[PDB]
C-alpha cells in the first residue's frame, strides 16, 4: 500500500529521468562508412538542413556574422532578441543580402552624387559597385571600386568617373550559364540585368558563383539567399517585432520562452501560424513533457524545442528546484510529436559531440548549440589578450521565468576564445558520423531508431 | 525466499529515502505569473503567514531582534530556550511590545521623578516619551524627548519640564481615522486615550501608523502586535517555563525535542493543549515517520515538525547512525497529518530556495530556516572584522538526544556575516515564486500537488 | 503503458550495463591452495596457454621482444600492424626463430667469404656460429665465435679460421638425450645434423636445452618454437599482409578492427578460414553484443575478442557517444560463443588483477593486456631519464572507426617506465590465484562458473 | 629602457617574440589554449650542447 519512496500516491514521483551521462549508444550491424553517412535532417516540416546544427538565440552566440557562418556550414542561426526591433530586422536583412543567385534590388546612385556619397553608400551596404540611374530611371553607367580607387578628388561627381553606357548587360530570364559566359568573356565582375524597356531589374556577380562553389553545403531558399531565423517573445511588442522580422525576409520565427506550456505562448503560436504561416515557419518554445509538446503541436507549431533546466548545476534547478533530465524529456516530447511529423530540436545540456549523437538517437531531429559556440571567432564580441590567454569582450528580456531573473545582479563577461566556427562544426560532425558508423545508421532517420544501454555510477568514475 | 539485499525479512530495509538532491519539480501547464503568485500558507490550524518561512529556535539564529524582523517580513521567529526562563519571557515581551494598534499599558512616570529616572525608564523600555500621573491617578501631563533634550539639569523633577494639562487626548474606542487626524492636526506624535472619568487608558502614536505602512506584510494578532513563538522542553522546569511564556504573551509554544516519538513529549503536548490550548497553539517536535506524526496528531498538536538527521553529513548520522532523508520523511508525515488538517513544518536540510520549493511540494506547509539565517545582521552576535573578512562573534539543554550531547568538547563560533535578513528572504521568495510559475501553482495548496521527477547520480555531476 | 525512463518503446533502453567496478566475486566453499591452482586456459580452440594473458596489438606494447617475453612467460604476443608488411613479417620470423628443438635451416657461410661478411651475417640473424658449405654442398667445417674472437685481421677467409671437417655430427632422427650426450662429451656448444649422404640438414645447440630448462612454461608448437600472433585489417592490402604473415610462420591471425559487426570483417574472417584455417587460427575483431558474437561464430572464428568503448572516459564514449560496459558485454558474448566451444578474449578496461579475475569469472577465457604493459622494459621504445623520472621514448591505421580517427591531430608520447615484464606478470597471476583460492576454483573452467555480488556507489567511495 | 640607459644602442629580442604570429611555426589549439608547432648548430659552447 505505501509507496517505497514515501506517501500513498504512486504518481507523486512520476518518472526516473535520464540525462546524457546515463546512457551510451550500443553498436549494431553496420555497413555504413562514416564518410558516406548522410547527416541531413529536418529543422521544420519544410526546411531540411545538411548539418543538423542550429546556433542558440543568445546575445553571446548568434548575430549576423554567426548566422551567415552557420548557414554557410550547412546549419542555421537564430538571431537573438535582446535588442531593439530595428536592429534585429537589420541583422535579418544583412544575412539575407549576404549572397544570392541574382540581386533583385541592387543599390544604385545618380550621376550627380559625389564620390563621398558613394563611399558612404558602399560602407552602409558593404558593397563595392553601383549602377548609376538618372531621373528618368535609365541605366547610364556603372561605378565600381576600380574607378574610385584611382581618383583623389572625392568631391568629383559620379558622371565624371563612371563607366558610361552602353554596358555589358543581359535580359531578364538570362540563364546562369549564359550570364557567367558573358562575365568571363568581357573580363568583368558585374552584369546588370534589364527589362524590355532597358530599365534596370537586377545584377549578377561572379562573386556569387564563387561563393556557391566555395560553400557547397549552404542552407538557401529558392532565390539562393541564406536562410535565417529570429526569436520573439509574447505580447504586443513581440507581435510588432514579428511582423517587422517577416517584412525583413526572415524564414523561421521562434517563440522563445522559458516555459512554453502557457496559454499565452500557445495563443502567440496560433496567431503567428494563421497570420504569416504560409510564408515562414513557427517554432514553439521550450517544453519538457509529453503534454506540453502535444499542446504545442495542437497550437500549430512546425517544430518543438525541448529543454527546461537540462543542465546538472543549472540555475533553474538550484534557484527554483525545477528541471527535467534531457534524454527522458526528448523521449517524452518525441512520443507526442513524431506521429504528426513535427520535428524536435534538442536545446541545452550538450557538452560533447557524443551528446549530439545521443540526443538525435533519442528522437530529436536537430540540436541547438549554445556554450559550444560562444567563444568562436564568428560569435559577437572583440578579441583581446589578457595575461597571454585569449578572451572575447563585450528593456528587453521580458520573460518572467528566465534565468536572468533568478540570478542576483552582478557581473558576467570575458568568455574564452575557441577559434574558428569551422573547426568546431567539423569536430561535431565527425563525432556524429562515427556514431552513425557504429550504429549502422545511413541516415538521421535511421539513427533515431538506435538502442541505448544505461550505465551505472561506476561507469562515470 | 531471500531478500536480494540479505536475510529473510523483507521489512528489515523498510524504504528507500529520497533527499532534496534526488528530485526535481516537473513543469506543468501554467498561467501563473511569479509576481502574482500567492505565497501565503498556514503555520498552525489558526495562524496563516504571508511568507511560509519561520526562523529556527537556535541560540545563533533567533532572539527578539530576529523575531521582530521575521514577523515584519511576513514570517515568524521562534525564540530559543538556551537561556534562563526570565530572559526568554523578557524577549517575548520585547517582541510583543514592538508595535501595536494602541499601547494598552503605557509606561508612565510621576511628577516627582527626576529626569535621570525618566531617562533610565526610557532606556529600559526602549521608548522616548511618558505620560505623567499623580497619586490620584489623574493625567497631569506628558514628558517626551523634546522636553528633555533641551535640559542641562538632569536633577530637575518632571513637574518643571513636562507639558502640563490640558493635553490633546481622546475617548476610549476612538477610530483609527479620528485618532490619526487629531495627531496630525496638532502636529504631535502622541495621543493619550482616556475613559469616562478621564483616567489614562492607552496611548496612540504616529510611529505605529508609519510602521504599519512600512511593513504591510507583518504577522500580527488582532491587537496589531507582532506574533512570536518560543520553544520548551520536557519536565517540570519546562512546564514552569511554558506558563511564564504564556503569561508574557507568546502565541506559539513549540515542544522542541530531537525525538518526539516519546511518551514524555506526547504527554507534555497533551498537557499544554489542555491547559492553554484556547489561547496559544502547540507545535510538536521533530518526527521522521508516519507513525510518530500520527501519535503527535492524536496528542493534539496544532502543527508537526519534521526532520531527524536530515543533513547528509549530520552528526546524528555519523555518531549514532540514525537518520531519515527529508523528502521521504515529509511525504510520510503529510500522509498522516493532512487528513486531519494539521500543518507540517519542514526543519533541516535546506540549502537553496529550490529546496524550499521541493519541501513545500512534498506536502509541507512551512519551512524552518536554520543555518541560512545565522550570518544575517539580525541574528544574535556582534559584527567584527578578522583578516579582511566579516564574522559574527558570540544548565539548560536537557534534551538527552540532541547533537551537543554527541559532539565532543571544543571550539565553535565566528559565524560568517551574510548581510541583512530582507535580502535573504527576498531571494528565497523569488525562488519560490519562480517554482510556482513553472508548476502552475497559484497558491501553496496547489504547489502541494506538484509532481517530482527522480534524477540519477549523473544529474549531480 | 509508458516506460518509466521515457517514451513508449520498452526496448529503447535495452539493458543496464555493469562494469568491473560494479561487481565483486563472492567467496565460496574452497579446498584450493593458490600455489596449486591451474591457471591454464584456451586462447583458441586449438591453442592452450599456461598463463591466460595476451599482449595487445599496439605499437607501444608488442613487437618481437615483447612477443618472445610473453611466450616465455606462458602467454602470447600479438604483433601490431602499424608498419610495412615486410617489417611485420620480419618480426614474425624473429619470434619464430628465437629458439627451437632443432634449427631446420641453419645459416651457413662459404670458405671464400671474408670474416667481415660472417660478422655481418651474425649481426643480421643474431647468432654466433655458422657451418661452412662448399659449392658441392658438402659440410666442410664450422666457424664459431671462439674461432673469430682470436683473429685480428678481418680480411682472412673462412677456410683459414674455421674448424675443418671431420666435425662432430649426428644423423637425422637422433634423440635429445643422445645429442646432449654428444654435446657434453666433446665439450662443444653445437651439433650439425646430417643425412645419409653426409649433407647438412639441421643443427642442435646446448642453448636450446638450457632455454627449455630456464622457461618451462613457454608457449610452443610441436617443433619447440615460440607461438606468435599478428594483427591484420580488412581490404586487399590486408589480404596480401595476411598471406605474407602466414608464409613467415605465424600461428594466429587477428582481424583487428574497432567494430566487427560489419559484413566486410565477417567476409575477411570466412575467407581467411577457408584459405589458411587448417594451419592457423583466425580471431575476429571487437564486438560488444550477443548478435555480433553470433555473427563472428557463424563466420568461422576460432575465438572472439570483446570490447567496444569499455573504458569509462574512453574516447569512443566521449566523441561518438558509443560504448558498452565490459562485464555485461562479456556475459552477452559468452552466451553466444560457449555453446560452440569458441573462447572469448576480454580486451580493454582492465586496471588491476582483480579485474582480470572478474573478466575470467564472467566467462572470458583469456584477457588482452594493453596499457598495463606499455611502459615495461620489453615494450618497444628507448629508456631515458627526464627530471629524475624514467620515461620510454619513441599510411597505415586505415580503420575508419579507430580512436585515432576521433582524437584530434596533436602530440603524444613519453610513457613512463614500469620495470620488467616478469614482475607485472607475477603480480597479475598472484592476484588471479588468490581469486581462485577464494572462489574454490581449481581450474579456469571452474572460475567461469563463479558468482558475483553487485555493489552500490557507496561501495566505491 | 634600462639596457639603453646603460649605454647600449639597440636591444635584441628573443623569447619576447617567440610566440607571435609572425614567428615560424603553425598555430594550433590544445585544450582551449593556443600554441605554436614545428649538422647545423656547430657552436661548441652553445646551450644546446649543455642541456
Ligand atoms: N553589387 C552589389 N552586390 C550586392 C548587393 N547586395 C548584396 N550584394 C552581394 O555582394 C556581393 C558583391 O559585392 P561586391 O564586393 O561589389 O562584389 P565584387 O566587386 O564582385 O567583389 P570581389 O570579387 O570581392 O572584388 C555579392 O555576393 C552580391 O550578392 C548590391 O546591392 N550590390
Ligand atoms: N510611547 C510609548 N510607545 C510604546 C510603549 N510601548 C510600546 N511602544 C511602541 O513604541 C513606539 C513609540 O516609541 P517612541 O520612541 O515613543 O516613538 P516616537 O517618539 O513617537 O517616534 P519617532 O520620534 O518618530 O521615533 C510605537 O511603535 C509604540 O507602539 C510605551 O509604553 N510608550
Ligand atoms: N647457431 C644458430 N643458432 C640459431 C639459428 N637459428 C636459430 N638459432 C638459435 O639461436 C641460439 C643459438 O645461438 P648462438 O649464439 O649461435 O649459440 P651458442 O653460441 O651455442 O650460445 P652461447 O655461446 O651460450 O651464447 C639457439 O637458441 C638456436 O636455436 C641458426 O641459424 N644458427
Ligand atoms: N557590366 C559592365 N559593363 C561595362 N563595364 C563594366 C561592367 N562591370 C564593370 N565594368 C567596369 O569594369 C572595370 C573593372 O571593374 P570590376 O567591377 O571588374 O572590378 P572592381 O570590383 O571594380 O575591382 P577589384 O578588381 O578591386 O575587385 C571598371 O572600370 C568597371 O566600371
Ligand atoms: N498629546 C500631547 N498634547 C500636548 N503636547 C504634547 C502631546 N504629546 C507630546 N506633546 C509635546 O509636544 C512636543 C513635541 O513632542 P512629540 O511627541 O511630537 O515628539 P518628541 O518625541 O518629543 O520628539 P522628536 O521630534 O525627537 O520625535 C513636546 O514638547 C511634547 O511634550
Ligand atoms: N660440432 C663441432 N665439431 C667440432 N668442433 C666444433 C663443433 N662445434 C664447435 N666446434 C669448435 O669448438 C670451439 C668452441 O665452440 P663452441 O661452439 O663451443 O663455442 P663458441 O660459441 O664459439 O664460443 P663461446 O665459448 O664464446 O660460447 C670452436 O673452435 C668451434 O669451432
Ligand atoms: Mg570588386
Ligand atoms: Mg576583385
Ligand atoms: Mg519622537
Ligand atoms: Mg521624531
Ligand atoms: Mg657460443
Ligand atoms: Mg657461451
Amino acid at each position: 500500500v505505501p509507496v517505497p519512496t514515501g506517501g500513498d500516491d504512486p504518481t507523486k514521483v512520476a518518472m526516473l529521468g535520464l540525462t546524457f551521462d546515463d546512457v551510451l549508444l550500443l553498436p549494431a550491424a553496420s555497413d555504413v562508412v562514416p564518410a558516406t553517412a548522410d547527416t541531413s535532417s529536418q529543422l521544420t516540416k519544410r526546411i531540411r538542413l545538411r548539418v543538423p546544427l542550429v546556433s542558440s538565440a543568445m546575445d553571446t552566440v548568434t548575430e549576423s556574422r554567426m548566422a551567415i557562418a552557420m548557414a554557410r556550414a550547412g546549419g542555421m542561426g537564430v538571431l537573438h532578441r535582446n535588442l531593439p526591433v530595428a536592429e534585429q530586422a537589420g541583422q535579418v536583412e544583412t544575412v539575407k543580402r549576404s549572397e544570392a543567385g541574382m540581386v533583385t534590388d541592387p543599390v544604385t546612385c545618380s550621376p550627380d552624387n559625389t564620390l563621398a556619397e558613394v563611399d558612404a553608400m558602399c560602407a552602409r551596404f558593404r558593397i563595392s559597385g553601383l549602377p548609376v540611374v538618372d531621373d528618368t530611371g535609365e541605366l547610364v553607367g556603372i561605378i565600381t571600386n576600380r574607378d574610385m580607387r584611382f581618383e583623389v578628388d572625392q568631391s568629383k561627381p559620379v558622371s565624371e568617373v563612371m563607366t558610361k553606357a552602353p554596358l555589358i548587360t543581359a535580359k531578364e530570364g538570362v540563364s546562369a550559364e549564359a550570364a557567367l559566359g558573358l562575365l568571363r568573356r568581357h573580363k568583368i565582375e558585374k552584369l546588370p540585368i534589364v527589362d524590355g524597356h532597358g530599365k534596370l531589374t537586377g545584377l549578377i556577380t561572379v562573386k556569387d558563383f564563387v561563393k556557391t562553389e566555395q560553400f557547397p553545403l549552404s542552407t538557401k531558399d529558392s532565390d539562393g539567399r541564406l536562410l535565417v531565423g529570429a526569436a520573439v517573445g509574447v505580447g504586443d511588442d513581440a507581435w510588432t517585432r514579428a511582423m517587422t522580422l517577416v517584412d525583413a525576409g526572415v524564414d523561421v520565427l521562434i517563440v522563445d520562452t522559458a516555459h512554453a506550456h502557457n496559454r499565452g505562448v500557445l495563443d502567440m503560436v496560433s496567431r503567428l501560424k494563421q497570420a504569416v504561416g504560409e510564408r515562414v515557419d513557427v517554432v514553439g518554445g521550450n517544453v519538457a513533457t509529453r503534454a506540453a509538446a502535444a499542446a504545442l503541436v495542437e497550437a500549430g507549431a512546425d517544430a518543438v524545442k525541448v529543454g527546461v533546466g537540462p543542465g546538472s548545476i543549472c540555475t533553474t534547478r538550484v534557484v527554483a528546484g525545477v528541471g527535467a533530465p534531457q534524454i527522458t524529456a526528448i523521449l517524452e516530447a518525441v512520443a507526442a510529436c513524431k506521429p504528426y511529423g513535427v520535428p524536435v530540436i534538442a536545446d541545452g545540456g550538450l557538452q560533447y559531440s557524443g551528446d549530439i549523437a545521443k540526443a538525435l538517437a533519442a528522437g530529436a531531429s536537430t540540436a541547438m548549440l549554445g556554450s559550444l559556440l560562444a567563444g568562436t571567432a564568428e560569435s559577437p564580441g572583440e578579441l583581446i589578450f589578457v595575461n597571454g590567454k585569449q578572451f572575447k569582450s563585450y528593456y528587453f528580456q521580458d520573460d518572467v521565468l528566465s534565468e536572468d531573473k533568478l540570478v542576483p545582479e552582478g557581473i558576467e563577461g570575458r568568455v574564452p576564445f575557441r577559434g574558428p566556427l569551422g573547426t568546431v562544426i567539423h569536430q561535431l560532425t565527425g563525432g556524429l558520423r562515427a556514431a552513425m558508423g557504429y550504429t549502422g545508421s545511413a541516415t538521421i532517420e535511421q539513427l533515431q531508431q538506435a538502442q541505448f544501454v544505461q550505465i551505472t555510477a561506476a561507469g562515470l568514475k
